[PDB]
C-alpha cells in the first residue's frame, strides 16, 4: 500500500531520495537487511532509510503515537511539555496493550486504554470508541476521567537511528574530501579526534585519524565497529582506509560526554527522570554486547556520549575504582565485569559526576571490597537504585545480575510511581 514520511531525509548518495514529513510514497522493494527501501514520491525514486517512513494505514502517522515506549521513557519524553502534554505508547513485552502519559502540573499520569468484547477502546467505561484516533480525539476536547485535555503531542525529536550512509551491502569507504576538518575534538582530550562537517551527507562528524608513533588496531579498531549495530553505542557512518592518514568516522554528539555532561548540566533541567533515562539507555547498550558476547572492558561516564535530547551512547576512547576485584587480582575480564563497572557508572550518575571512593586509598580499594566495604548509598539515591548497584558489587561475579535482568529490572522498577517522589523522599527521610 501507500506510506507517509515520518522525518525528512536529505539525498546524500547517488542512489538516494530527498523526502520531507507529511508526503507520500510508494515503496517498490527493500535493500539486502530491510533497513532502507526504494521508493517513489512525486520528485522522483530512490532510497530512503525505512524506518524514516510508515504505511499510511497505521498508527505510527499520528504525532501522539510514540509505539513502544516504556512508563519512564514516556516520563522523559513528556519532562520538556506542558498542561495537556501526551502521548500514546504500546508495552514491549506484552503487545496491544497501550497507554496514555499525559502531564499535568509538573507530574505524569498514566492510564491504561482497554479494550472491549466487541473490540471498542475506552479509558472510561461511558465513553468508548471504535478506533484508538477517536478516542485520542474525543479526550483531546474534554477530559472525560483524565486529569486533564489531551492537546499537545509530545515531539519525536531524534531521527531514527541509521547504521551508516547507504543502502549497499558492506559499502563503509567513503571520500576524504567530503569532509572539511575542523579543530581536534574536546581540546585534545580524546587524541587525533576532530570535528568535522559532511555537507553531502547532512551531518557534524566526528573524526578519528591516524598519525606515525599502530594500523593493525585502528584497522581492527573499524573492523569491530562495522558489527556494532545498537541505537545507544556510537554507529560507524564510513571510513577512509586505503591511502593515510586513515579515518573513522561517527556522528558527532552535541554535549560531549556523560561525566562532563553530568558535572556541568543544569540540575533543575537534568532531573531524576533524565538521570534514569540516560542510565536505562546504557543498560540497554550493555544489554545488546551481553547478547553479542562482547567485552566492553572500559565502561564508565567518561567513555559515554550525550547528544540532542538526552540521547546516550556508549563508545571506547584511577581506572581502579571502576575495575571488578577478580580484573585487580588475576586480570580476568568478562561481562560480569563489566557489570561491576556498570554499578560504578551507575553511583557516577545518582551523583552527578562525583569521583568514586570518596576518602579512599587506591592502594587501600581492593582490601576494603574483600572486607565487604561498599560505596554508601548516594543522597537522595532511591533505595532500589542503590540494590542495583549492589547486586552489580557482588565479590563472585556469577553473584552479579546480567545485563538483561538489569534492563528487565529498570523497565519493571517505578511501574507504579515515579522516581522523582522517590527521590524526593529519600532527599526528606
Ligand atoms: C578493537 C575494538 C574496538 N572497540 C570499540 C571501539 C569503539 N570506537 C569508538 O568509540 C570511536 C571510534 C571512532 C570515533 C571517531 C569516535 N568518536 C569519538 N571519540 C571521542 C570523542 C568523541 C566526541 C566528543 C565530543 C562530541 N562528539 C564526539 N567522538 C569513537 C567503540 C566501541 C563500543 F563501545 F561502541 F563498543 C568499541 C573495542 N575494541
Ligand atoms: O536525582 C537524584 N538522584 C538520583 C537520580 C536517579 C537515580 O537513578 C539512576 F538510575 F539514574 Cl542512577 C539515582 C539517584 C538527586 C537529586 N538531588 C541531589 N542532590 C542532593 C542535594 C541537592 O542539592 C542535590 C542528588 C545528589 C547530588 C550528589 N549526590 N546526590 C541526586
Amino acid at each position: 500500500n501507500l506510506f507517509v514520511a515520518l522525518y525528512d531525509f536529505v539525498a546524500s548518495g547517488d542512489n538516494t531520495l530527498s523526502i520531507t514529513k507529511g508526503e507520500k510514497l510508494r515503496v517498490l522493494g527493500y535493500n539486502h537487511n530491510g533497513e532502507w527501501c526504494e521508493a517513489q514520491t512525486k520528485n522522483g525514486q530512490g532510497w530512503v532509510p525505512s524506518n524514516y517512513i510508515t504505511p499510511v494505514n497505521s498508527l505510527e502517522k499520528h504525532s501522539w503515537y510514540h509505539g513502544p515506549v516504556s512508563r519512564n521513557a514516556a516520563e522523559y519524553l513528556l519532562s520538556s511539555g506542558i498542561n495537556g502534554s501526551f502521548l500514546v505508547r504500546e508495552s514491549e513485552s506484552s503487545p496491544g496493550q497501550r497507554s496514555i502519559s499525559l502531564r499535568y502540573e509538573g507530574r505524569v499520569y498514566h492510564y491504561r486504554i482497554n479494550t472491549a468484547s466487541d473490540g471498542k477502546l475506552y479509558v472510561s467505561s461511558e465513553s468508548r470508541f471504535n478506533t484508538l484516533a477517536e478516542l485520542v480525539h474525543h479526550h483531546s476536547t474534554v477530559a472525560d476521567g483524565l486529569i486533564t485535555t489531551l492537546h499537545y503531542p509530545a515531539p519525536k525529536r531524534n531521527k531514527p537511528t541509521v547504521y551508516g550512509v547507504s543502502p549497499n551491502y558492506d559499502k563503509w569507504e567513503m571520500e576524504r574530501t567530503d569532509i572539511t576538518m575542523k579543530h581536534k575534538l574536546g581540546g585534545g582530550q580524546y587524541g587525533e579526534v576532530y570535528e568535522g562537517v559532511w555537507k553531502k551527507y547532512s551531518l557534524t562528524v566526528a573524526v578519528k585519524t591516524l598519525k606515525e608513533d599502530e594500523v593493525e588496531e585502528f584497522l581492527k579498531e573499524a573492523a569491530v565497529m562495522k558489527e556494532i549495530k545498537h541505537p545507544n553505542l556510537v554507529q560507524l557512518l564510513g571510513v577512509c582506509t586505503r591511502e593515510p592518514p586513515f579515518y573513522i568516522i561517527i556522528e558527532f554528539m552535541t554535549y560531549g560526554n556523560l561525566l562532563d555532561y553530568l558535572r556541568e548540566c543544569n540540575r533543575q533541567e537534568v532531573n531524576a527522570v533524565v538521570l534514569l533515562y540516560m542510565a536505562t539507555q546504557i543498560s540497554s547498550a550493555m544489554e545488546y554486547l551481553e547478547k553479542k558476547n562482547f567485552i566492553h572492558r572500559n565502561l564508565a561516564a567518561r567513555n559515554c556520549l550525550v547528544g540532542e535530547n538526552h540521547l546516550v551512547k556508549v563508545a571506547d576512547f584511577f581506572p581502579i575504582k571502576w575495575t571488578a576485584p577478580e580484573s585487580l587480582a588475576y586480570n580476568k575480564f568478562s561481562i560480569k565485569s563489566d557489570v561491576w563497572a556498570f554499578g560504578v557508572l551507575l553511583w557516577e550518575i545518582a551523583t552527578y559526576g562525583m569521583s568514586p571512593y570518596p576518602g579512599i586509598d587506591l592502594s587501600q580499594v581492593y582490601e576494603l571490597l574483600e572486607k565487604d566495604y561498599r560505596m554508601e548509598r548516594p543522597e537522595g539515591c532511591p533505595e532500589k537504585v542503590y540494590e542495583l548497584m549492589r547486586a552489580c558489587w557482588q565479590w563472585n561475579p556469577s553473584d552479579r545480575p546480567s545485563f538483561a535482568e538489569i534492563h528487565q529490572a529498570f523497565e519493571t522498577m517505578f511501574q507504579e510511581s515515579s522516581i522523582s517522589d522517590e527521590v524526593e523522599k529519600e532527599l526528606g527521610k
